């Protein structure tokens, strides 16, 4: 019944990428007036504050996750947090705060598997080295935040584009994977079934990459990969997961007004976060 | 073997979004030419008289269908009646004229449920209360002139979007309704299917709105809705109807040429409409 | 004080182009609304039958633009015409018509010269040839009808584009060019001098054809020719020509809808029409 | 030698336009960094918190616009102020800021005036009133903060849409303006040496609006304009007045990433600081 | 392990298209340090000599297509060649080239047939006939050097657009074809199945013009034609007939960079050629 | 009387831009044709030999460059030669073969002054370094071969981007240059007057970039760079340097159709050419 939004406009890496615009983009979309619409008590709780610029900004990202993490904990239980976005890196700090200390699944829904670490990655940008974090692996001023989730409990879908060192920590630390692939052979809807089981019985958490969808249909993304899911697709996946009646949290990131057409991609994820809140046609 | 076009150029509501541009646009795609080229014999009617502009409308709304219904309930008996148009409120007229008294289904395929009436629609819009106007449903101007459909031989396709108490008429009537959840689930095969079999044994009526069509693939429409039916789903559509060997008219409407590039939302509508006469790749 | 709208939706001749529908996007730009913002007491009166399609159509348009002229001719005086189109081919009827057998100015302000006879024409198109046919040349079922100007009372503005006889038969008849050469080398402002002066003492019928601006600007044109006037440029144009006082008649024609971007092309003619009417910013 | 940039993200107004991330854009234009290569040592500010939205609005505006006015006048005075921009409502504070309590010439750059008060404007909002409020008009509440200019000292170029009430006010308060008709006439270079004159011996501050330069070319603003500036003439108007050596703060303000084309228009007004700043091809 | 690059910049035919430009656009893509990091040594061989132009050119066609088999006949075994081009006629020369004098099947994945003779041509474009010319059926000049395949061993994928006469021909050499219906009906894994079970124990060419993917999707073609193949259907497709171990040769064809938008459409076919070779997102 | 036409796929540097397709997108826009119709016999020699890429390539720029110059030395005199291309790197080979000896003056327009030396130059590219190697500057490898004009015989037109080392180099070698800074002070007109006048009596050379366009009018170039000539200008400058009779030679350098928008840069070019070679709308 209740719903807290939080901003976190935070564009940090090696260059900027636009990111950062991208929870004003989603307010823009009308985010809180259609929670409203669909019977949600809803209250903006502001944004984060994040450093900007002019393993690049570590620190700054971790202070501004740490902020976030700290703020999503201390939420009365039983408020849903909405988390808007720029930088995935983000999702360090929801993921182990909104999950507040209990074991919770998390599907990850993103064209890239974030899943490297200072080792593996091969532009050393923290932004995509979150999921990894969480799941325990990566750097040590990371982890010793924000690992909050088992591998065993994580699920990726959509994945279309992987560093060779990902794919290996991905095997070794056993993440359930499905790629454009297997969306391409089952359908999105016996994948969400899938998910649902591999995560049976697990309060969840969805972190949505703006990125996942393909890009001639949302190109207002950080990092666009072509040939991704199809707002129908994202539509099916988030309709099926709320059936569950088990999430508990979601993220909205990569958001890029720059490359964004008319805020549609903004607003596809706003479509998107109903769905998952329960928002039928009829 | 005989094939009529008339258009009805109206753009008639709370404000223009021009749509009476449609029949030319549509003309322009060829779509006479081409159905010759299909082997039908074809004569353009022409246009029928609409008033233009500087509850809005209703009489002169009211005033056209009429025209329009009278003509096509002229027609010698065997001619196939294909409307060009603007405001979907023609098809009270298209509808009631091409039915010819006598009980016929009607598959309309459109973004919108176009069952509101006066008392459930929250921008008084005529175009918006067509289809429930023709089920007997709406102001009395309007019902005692093309009131022609029993709701239960009605099948809405593609709906995506619906006001509150448009959902309350929609299931008191009983109209069978396939919204875009039910295109995820299903495919357009077996919704046909099931359309043809929910108005077995009837001759059918076509109302094809431009805006079922994803806007990102058809952005000349009307009122652009996110998120519909691909051109190849209309296509299967169209081809299943048509080898029922039952459809015996068609309404091609909300064509916005304004909001169109190159023509081709306009091209699109042309290319279904062949489907639904016919014509097959090989 | 009183102005008067009627629109030409033609697009008549060896192919079609699509300016039929440029009326409607010149209404749906809110010229009456403007006009009345202006000051100006306005009646629309509606459009002239033409027929459609599927030397072309030579007796079709005479047909058409003898319905506008006799129409023209009808208005008390006083009255201040502004006929919007498609075709060019309607100055036949509105030059002839809002003339009333008086001697009047043209200044014509177009891409093309519009002087071409059925002996120089590479195309055949009669919409190509208006001014020719005003100017007492060409096929005897036209110049029969429409023959209204004197050579010498006729000024082109903004040519960038001629037929080897057509330049022939604007040399011979002696008529004054200003093509985008001599806008270059003097501004609009001293050519606009040079047009008062070139024809004062007389009544000013301007015909506007949208080609004149640069396609980059103003897109949707029935033929677009690279390299034209600026926005700014045809309004300052439009000002001198309103200051003298002496501008009786107007015509805003080859709107093509089809390949303009969100009427655009459609608004800017109506601006400059406000300015030819007096419209300031301050 | 020093510059200080400060973002004021406010986006206050009937309804959100998406200017509140004009500062961000224009940051991600690099505007710091070239300002550097340029010689000068800068300093980010960082940005005034400004309460968002989900008369309207005029306490938070005026309560931003306190916290920026309150900044500006604490640097220390040798620093050469950038204040970035959504809504123009933030100059009440930028010019009473920077000013410091001298005498100073404003130089406002816009299609728009912004000299309405509560009386004659026709939409209620605060960023249509920021010059009149700086010339002592409009709500007490405003004027009592604000005030900082006599209209006398004022001249506003580029301006091509004004209220009726608007005119009035500027008459009265016999503020110099600058048209595009005086553009169109006079050309930038003369047109600037008046500015120069009509405010000579004065230090000045330059507001420049976003949406003065025509939206074709700058499609990201937040009230685009038909027929503006090109971008030579706004560059040629910044040169002339760097080399008064008069100019002492600068305000880019109406950047509307939403409707931009790959932040060119963000890149535009960079451009035309580091021009004002001094910055010559050779 | 061995892959070889020879690209055929041909543009002939009764007007010119743009596709001349396909193979530096595809180059431009990175096709070939793409196979580098797939792991395959790669050698660019360069152009093939191509006459341009200012059944015509058909002895041109011949001649440059006469040198590409030339060439690629002379490569040796284990070479797995990629033949990169503008007009589909080059597939005369590359299937008759990269046949070897064995017996291949040819999997033709286009939106047209190509299947069309002097005789059923309504063009006379030899780029509209070298799939039957390649089947032995065409003009003696062409079909004595490219006569290279049964048509029992060819299955076209994707047809959405034939002539009469093409019908015809295709029927009665009974070519076995999967026009977009029955890619609308069986989708293109089971589809992909029957092409290799069609062709089972044959080595396989595939020739894939890149204009079988919707134009919405890859504009950059050169004879665009709506609803084709998405880009995740194209690359299923070509990684069921990768798992087949079967392909040894590739066309990568019809790139026009005139209508292209960016090189997307270059970039989707270096994209469909990684997984023909492949490329899995793990 | 005579014209020769000639190519250079060239687009050899640190990474490709796509220019080397620049001949092929000019020949696309019919320059040959346009000629003709002009009066003027022409023929294509076709393209000099380039090889591509997979002080980066000096020594295969050197060659393409070198065999240019030959080819274009040994035309018999009275042949007016036009080179088309990518890299402004090949007007080392057409200034230094087009000259044939002789003392002859060097109109170069573009948006850089190409005035670099491997000393100056921040990126090592060598088509930024064809103009000072054309006056004596730079790698010796290069001045050996090319060095064909005194810096007292170039003047520089719309150029608006120069690194630091250019402008040291171009003060003290003396070149004449007129920025975008003097373009807005004089006009085109008396520029191109004063072009004449400083390189009176000599035989003149027009080197042409694409780019010296404003990149919102011509968007498919090499290195865009915002800000340049309009088409208007661009045309008056040709006609004018047309007038003196004394062009006699021409090369149209840098199209990218990669970036280009349905070839329209391209076609400007071309537009540009025939003004050069005495095109005149009458």
């Amino acid at each position: 019944e209740r719903v807290a939004v939080v901003g976190v406009p935070m564009d940090l890496g090696a260059n900027r990428r636009g990111v950062d615009m991208g929870p004003s983009a989603l307010r823009y979309a009308r985010l809180l007036e259609q929670l409203e619409d669909l019977g949600y008590t809803v209250e903006d709780l502001g944004d984060v504050p994040v450093s900007l610029a002019r393993l690049a900004y570590l620190e700054e990202i971790r202070a501004a996750a740490l902020v976030l993490k700290e703020r999503l904990a201390a939420l009365p239980e039983g408020v849903f947090p909405i988390v808007l976005g720029g930088d995935h890196s983000l999702s360090m700090g929801s993921v182990a705060g909104a999950a507040r200390g209990r074991r919770v699944g998390v599907v990850w829904v993103d064209a890239h598997a974030d899943f490297n670490t200072p080792e593996t990655s091969p532009s050393g940008n923290v932004h995509g080295m979150p999921l990894a974090v969480l799941s325990g692996l990566g750097h040590p001023r990371l982890t010793e935040v924000f690992r909050a989730v088992d591998p065993k409990d994580v699920v990726l879908v959509g994945v279309r584009s992987l560093d060779p060192g990902e794919k290996r920590l991905l095997k070794e630390a056993g993440v359930r994977v499905y790629t454009m692939h297997e969306v391409d052979r089952l359908g999105v809807a016996r994948i969400a079934e899938e998910v649902l089981k591999h995560l049976q019985g697990l309060p969840l958490h969805v972190s949505l990459d703006a990125d996942v969808l393909d890009p001639t249909l949302a190109p207002g993304v950080g990092t666009p990969v072509p040939g991704g899911l199809t707002y129908r697709e994202a539509h099916l996946l988030m309709e099926i997961l709320a059936e569950s009646g088990r999430v508990q949290s979601l993220d909205l990131v990569e958001v890029n007004p720059i490359l964004d057409e008319r805020n549609r991609t903004a607003e596809m994820l706003v479509g998107l976060a109903l769905s998952l809140l329960g928002k039928r046609i009829f």
